[PDB]
Order: structure tokens, then sequence, then C-alpha cells
């Protein structure tokens, strides 16, 4: 679990906002009591002037709510961290070289949340590792063949052809998980944490957590994770 850090100083607040800016990290703007989510970007951060400017709404019609001076929440990711805050102040709509933006004071507080205990390295789609998901509590007939999509020191993301939801159970433990080269995992225990089926591409994705791993198994998983980002 663990809740997000609450950043409450102009120094920290501006530093994180500058990162969203310099990286052009997309923001999702949600207006109070309005379903639709709009997109923006941080385009100006000036701590001395206590000024923050957001990029023109997308869709453009959302600018209407800023004119209405409606309250909204803003959230964006930077290097895996969810940076979020509330804007309850009136913004000024400005236009520079045709590009418009909304500027106002820096938020008094910003939340900083990153929930994963270990970095997940994604595998190139052209180099997916073959895996087998199996165990005594697996429903249906036979072990399930699949592919490894991402992996961290603590778990991994798997891919299975077709819909396999009914053959699995959230929270269930599978003691016969295997992974081919270059991991060479055998008789590994994994616990299903999340899954969903995507009809459009007839694929079920699942997130599992490792359990009771030997040192050798850990060093092998961790060295792969390390190597995956080496490239």
């Amino acid at each position: 679990p663990q809740p997000p850090k609450v950043l409450s100083t102009p120094l920290e607040i501006a530093a994180n906002l500058r990162q969203l800016q310099e990286s052009h990290d997309p923001l999702i703007i949600t207006f109070h009591d309005r379903s639709h989510r709009f997109q923006s970007y941080v385009v100006h951060v000036d701590r001395e002037s206590n000024t923050l400017a957001l990029d023109e709404m997308i869709p453009r019609d959302g600018e209407k709510f800023i004119e209405n001076g409606e309250h909204f929440r803003v959230e964006g990711f930077h290097d895996g961290v969810r940076i979020a805050w509330e804007c309850d102040h009136a913004l000024k709509i400005s236009e520079v070289d045709g590009h418009r933006c909304y500027s106002g004071p820096l938020p008094q507080e910003v939340t900083y949340h990153q929930r994963r205990n270990a970095f997940r390295a994604a595998l190139k789609l052209s180099q997916l590792v073959d895996i087998i998901l199996d165990g005594a509590h697996l429903k249906g007939n036979g072990a399930m063949r699949g592919k490894l999509l991402d992996i961290s020191a603590t778990g991994c993301k798997l891919r299975f052809e077709g819909n396999v939801e009914d053959r699995l159970q959230l929270g269930q433990v599978y003691e016969r998980f295997k992974a081919g080269n270059p991991l060479g995992l055998v008789d590994t225990m994994v616990e299903l944490r999340h899954l969903h089926y995507e009809e459009r591409i007839n694929t079920t994705f699942a997130g599992v957590r490792f359990h009771n791993l030997s040192g050798q198994a850990q060093r092998k998983i961790e060295s792969f994770v390390y190597q995956l980002q080496r490239e």
C-alpha cells in the first residue's frame, strides 16, 4: 500500500512541475463533476513569480470550463511517479504565437506516488520469453503456455492466447510456473494479482507475484531485469 508523499514547499513543488514540463509528460485534467478527461502539459514554471501555466486543453472545448473558472484535479506521470494536485484558483487565458495557455499560482501541495517495490523491465516484443503457468489449483485441463511481457525483482506480467479468465482465480497460488531461456525457472510459485481479457486481440494479460524464491532464482531474475534495461 503506502500513500503518496505530500509535497508542500514551493521548492519541491516547482522542481517536480519542471520535470513534467521538461519531459513533456502528458497530464490528465478532470473538472469537478464532469466525466470527460482532458489532456494538457506543464508549459511554464516560475517559482519566484509563483506562476504555473498549463497547455491548451485537448479537446479544445474543455477551455470552456477554465473560462467558467471551474475547479479541477491534475495528474501526470514522471519517471513512473504519479504527480497530482488540485487547482481551485482562477486561471488567466493567454495566447503566445497562436498557442494558448492557462496560468495561475503554483498549487500549495502536490502528491507524489509510486506504488511498485521494484522496477519492471519490459521485454522487446520480438524477444518474449516462453513461460508455462501451472499447478494443482489451476482449473481446466493442462498447463497454460504463455509469454513473459515484463518482469521486476518481485513479479512479472504474462500473456496468454485467448480468454483464460475462467481457468484462473485472483489470489490463487500456482506452484508450477516455468520460464524458458534465459531464465530457466522451474517449479516456481507465483500468485495471480490481476488479469483481464481483451477480445479485440483475443488475449488475456496477468500480473503475478513470486513467492519462496531461492537465492539462485532471485539472482537469475534480477540479472535479467538488469540486462533488459542495459539495452
